[PDB]
């Protein structure tokens, strides 16, 4: 029923770039992108939570050609128009140090899409993944722990999950159960998605629930800048006895890191109930309901 490798790095689908808009706001920092891609030409089929592959143009420092990059869809099956014709991605431009003075590396891929023109094709491949995907269960519990562009399969279930339009779209899924995420993101201008995932949750009060974690706007008990892992720690007991439940999915989403705190603050959370979370854990991955996709 998963739809995976429909189209291979060999002979890539050649899409469209129908729109590319800004999602970090000024003052924010660092550039991220929405882009949308038009799959009409070819049989791209995808669902909620898994990656597809875009491979940049030119060549690498030793003249071989430029590899695929992964990035998590953006959006729900059906699109970010619910007409089953696009695929949409959360794409930040990677930029860093080398230690000299204003010389800034630029990563191929990202700076690649994050300048790219509505009108140009681009190299896809795809889709990929299994470990992201949303149970079918409607009185599923999702817990949502996301930082940056980690957002992205986040917002493909929250959309399936509460949109309208999607909702009228999918007469078999109709969500009840209760989701939370917890977002981690330096800035409120760098909120991705913020506007919507606010509606949301006024939408849904009972239904969704956002926590954010802005580095540089807060400070954790301990007089640090306020990050996920002191979002899940200042919230550990009500994280674990929503993880007990049968139901219950967790999905972790974002650059590598983050999992360790996490990790200690459940910890401390389960050993109150005489429970060791590592062992707990190894059972939840088993039974298909911790989910980590890091990068
Ligand atoms: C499953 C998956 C999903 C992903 N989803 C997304 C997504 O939704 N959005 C998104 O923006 N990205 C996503 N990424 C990361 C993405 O695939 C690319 O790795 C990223 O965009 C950078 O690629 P590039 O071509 O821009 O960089 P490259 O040009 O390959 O530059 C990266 C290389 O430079 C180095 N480098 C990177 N950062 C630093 C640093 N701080 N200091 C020193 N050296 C460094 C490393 O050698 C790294 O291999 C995902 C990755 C995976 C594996």
């Amino acid at each position: 029923d998963v739809p995976v490798n429909l189209y291979r790095p060999n002979a890539p689908f050649i899409g469209k770039v129908i729109s590319n808009e800004p999602l970090v706001k000024e003052g924010g920092i660092g550039i991220v992108q929405h882009i949308k891609f038009d799959l009409t030409g070819g049989n791209l089929k995808y669902i909620e939570g898994q990656s597809i592959g875009i491979i940049p143009p030119g060549v690498d420092k030793n003249g071989e050609p430029e590899k695929l990059r992964l990035y998590s869809i953006a959006s729900t099956r059906h699109g970010d128009d619910v007409d089953d014709k696009t695929i949409s991605l959360c794409v930040r431009q990677l930029e860093y140090k080398h230690p000299e003075s204003g010389e800034t590396v630029y990563g191929v891929c990202s700076t690649y899409l994050t300048h790219i023109e509505p009108g140009s094709e681009v190299k896809i491949t795809g889709p990929v993944g299994k470990e992201m995907l949303l149970p079918d269960d409607p009185e599923a519990n999702v817990i949502m722990l996301a930082t940056g562009t980690g957002i992205a399969p986040m917002r493909t279930y929250l959309w399936r999950m509460f949109k309208d339009a999607e909702r009228a779209a999918n007469p078999e899924y109709q969500f009840k159960g209760f989701s939370w995420l917890v977002f981690g993101v330096p800035t409120t201008p760098n909120i991705l998605y913020k506007e919507e995932l606010e509606e949301i949750q006024q939408k849904y009060p009972d239904n969704f629930r956002l926590t954010y974690a802005i580095s540089r706007e807060q400070k954790n008990p301990q007089g640090g800048r306020m990050y996920i892992q002191d979002r899940v720690a200042e919230h550990a007991d009500q994280l674990w006895q929503l993880i007990k439940n049968q139901k219950t999915h967790t999905y972790i989403c974002g650059l590598r890191g983050m999992e360790e705190g996490i990790d200690a603050a459940l910890s401390a959370a389960a050993a109150k109930e005489g429970v060791t979370w590592s062992d707990y854990q190894k059972d939840l991955k088993k039974a298909g309901r911790w989910h980590v996709e890091t990068y």
